[PDB]
């Protein structure tokens, strides 16, 4: 249980967490 996600799955969470991360760099360093 809880391990059908992937090893991509951190990943995703990754080019994920920066891509927004961007959308926010966008409102904190501009």
């Amino acid at each position: 249980m809880a391990t059908k996600h992937g090893k991509n799955s951190w990943k995703t969470l990754y080019l994920k967490i920066s891509f927004l991360g961007c959308k926010v760099v966008a409102l904190l360093k501009r």
